[PDB]
């Protein structure tokens, strides 16, 4: 309910249209930028766009980008994917 936000994405990688699938797979690479960055600059860090961010949410069943970085920030504090 405030986890699963990397395994979500990473369930859907290969499933995703292509300006959804560069956000993918910057969040994947670098989730301790996306959970504190803006929807402007993690549009820009993925060479995708402010629309794509969102839809991006949608696709995965989130209520926007808030969730998604609050269910990637839960997925950290756990030991299963610190380190």
């Amino acid at each position: 309910m405030a986890t699963g936000g990397l395994a979500i994405i990473q369930s859907m990688k290969h499933k995703l249209p292509p300006s959804e699938r560069k956000l993918a797979d910057y969040i994947l690479a670098h989730p301790h930028k996306a959970i504190e960055s803006t929807v402007n600059e993690i549009s820009a860090l993925a060479n995708s766009s402010d629309a794509a961010v969102i839809r991006l949410c949608k696709s995965l069943g989130l209520k926007g980008f808030q969730d998604l970085k609050m269910r990637v920030a839960g997925d950290l504090a756990k030991p299963t994917f610190q380190g």
